[PDB]
């Protein structure tokens, strides 16, 4: 009866093309990453995370915890990470507000979302390459 | 650039009153947050307890509820004898220690590697293969 993990909290954010991203519409499995433009450790992890995104084909949704990370700031940092999908404010939710519903503090965080929309693995700080790949395989990805 | 995050400093006592700190904690290890009123936490204990038994990896259990005194905790934990409850010391209470971790609420399951870093976390039920794989990667002798 009890499947692993916890459901995503409700949210609505937009991708840069303006397409809505909600727990229903997220493409599963998925990874969600929390960062902030002022966090060097967050940014230092992007290459390794993006490698995993490339080899698995799994969408990586990227949310800034910094209110001042405007659209222009976010898209600049994200331009060399084509397999990352940045999530920006919708009419109803700001990214930093959404991040604050995940019951974790600070950044970076990496969340693995399975086919049923449940968060089944979390990593604080630097996620292990093997750890993350194994978690994705366990969440129903293939590479 | 090694994975995960260091444990925050703490001093709690095990059931024999021995001090447990990030330095003295057995590694690798699993840490579980719970509370006596948390139905979902308690529902997870039988499965976690079996993993503790089968792997021989130490599972430390910390309550986030201030009213879960050592009498409440030790009595509850007789049901799961392989678990190691961590109780208030002269300087920390368990829920103050849990508050130093970067997560809210309960249940949480943390996997701690040989170097004392939290290298995996699970909210709610950890899948059995997920938990076993995290322990394998954390250096557990399985």
């Amino acid at each position: 009866a009890v499947k692993p993990g916890e459901p995503l909290p409700d949210f609505l954010l937009l991708d840069p093309k303006g397409q809505p991203v909600t727990p229903a519409t997220v493409s599963k499995p998925a990874v969600i990453v929390f960062w902030a433009s002022w966090c060097t450790v967050c940014k230092a992890e992007f290459p390794g995370l993006h490698r995993v995104a490339e080899e698995t084909g799994v969408p990586f949704y990227v949310i800034s915890r910094e209110p001042r990370d405007t659209r222009e700031v976010v898209l600049e940092y994200m331009k060399t990470y084509p397999r990352f999908i940045p999530l920006l404010a919708s009419d109803r939710d700001r990214p930093h507000e959404v991040a604050a519903r995940f019951k974790v503090l600070g950044q970076p965080w990496t969340f693995v979302v399975d086919r049923e929309g449940k968060v089944v693995a979390l990593f604080a700080g630097r996620a292990g390459r093997e750890a993350l790949l194994d978690a994705l395989l366990l969440a129903g990805a293939d590479l």
